[PDB]
């Protein structure tokens, strides 16, 4: 049992890992009863994590919203940082799909609803998040479908853009990399909205858009392919194809853009 601030975890209890970071479940010292996740150094690559997690803290910082997960505090040293961060009771999403397989549309709606409700804060901010995929997507149950909570999560690649700049930076992860992404272009905060409409893609139909067995197998995919149309099954509704078609276009010039998405139909109540 370590401390951070008022705050205390235990190793035993790894909730999550990536190349950057581990995360352990953890709580109040004093309030037992309110659950944190612990955010760590993953010592295998200690200057990045430190480095990814510093960053983070700044843009987490500057981020309220019941779509995204709360940073409750923070400690930042030379030699360590930690983050204190709201614990979602249900998991992340990729496992959440691994049992169900798919979701209904209206689950894929209500989710929707709320991943658009969190992009709206981060396009007003001026911020990208850039690694957008079910692993960073959690789930909270406060029951049912319209009851789950859901709050985008990891934001170590996330950065500010200039409304009239772009991005060059190759991160992320390349099954949900925009193809201007992964093809070594310049981006802006369009590539979030390839990220989006792929796991959409795959909570309808439990597979990836564009299958490749490799990371440099997907790029020459999409380098070949000067345009690309995913399948859709005849079950999806209409306005749900129609989003689909719309976010997954190959080229940032034609894809949907924010005010597009935060509008289209599918959404409404
Ligand atoms: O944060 C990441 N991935 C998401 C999963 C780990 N993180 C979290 N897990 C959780 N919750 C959680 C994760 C895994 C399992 C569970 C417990 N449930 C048990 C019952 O059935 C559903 C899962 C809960 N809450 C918040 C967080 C994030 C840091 C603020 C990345 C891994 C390096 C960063
Ligand atoms: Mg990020
Ligand atoms: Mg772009």
């Amino acid at each position: 049992t370590e401390t951070v601030g008022k705050f205390e975890f235990s190793r035993k209890d790894l909730i999550g890992h990536g190349a950057f970071a581990v995360v352990f479940k953890g709580r109040h010292r004093e309030k037992h009863d309110l659950e944190v996740a612990v955010k760590c150094i993953n010592k295998k690559n200690l200057a990045k994590s430190q480095t990814l997690l510093g960053k983070e803290i700044k843009i987490l910082k500057e981020l309220k919203h019941e779509n995204i997960v709360a940073l409750y505090d923070f400690q930042e040293m030379a030699n360590s940082v930690y983050l204190v961060m709201e614990y979602c009771n249900g998991g992340d999403l990729a496992d959440y799909l691994h049992a169900m397989r798919t979701l209904s549309e209206d689950t894929i709606r209500l989710f929707l609803q709320q991943i658009a409700g969190a992009m709206r804060l981060l396009h007003s901010k001026g911020i990208i998040h850039r690694d957008l995929k079910p692993q960073n997507i959690l789930l909270s149950n406060p029951a049912n479908p319209n009851s789950i909570r859901v709050k985008i999560a990891d934001f170590g690649f996330a950065r500010y853009l200039q409304s009239n700049m772009m991005a060059a930076t190759l991160c992320g992860s390349p099954m949900y990399m925009a193809p201007e992404v992964i093809m070594s272009q310049h981006y802006d905060g369009k590539a979030d909205l390839w990220s989006i409409g792929t796991i959409v893609y795959q909570c309808l139909t439990g597979k990836a858009p564009f299958q490749a067995s490799s990371p440099q197998d997907l790029r020459l995919f999409y380098e070949k392919n000067k345009t690309l149309v995913p399948t859709i099954p005849a079950a999806t509704s209409a306005p749900l194809r129609q989003l689909l078609l719309a976010l997954l276009q190959r080229n940032h010039k034609d894809r949907m853009d924010f005010d597009e998405f935060f509008h289209h139909p599918f959404l409404d109540a």
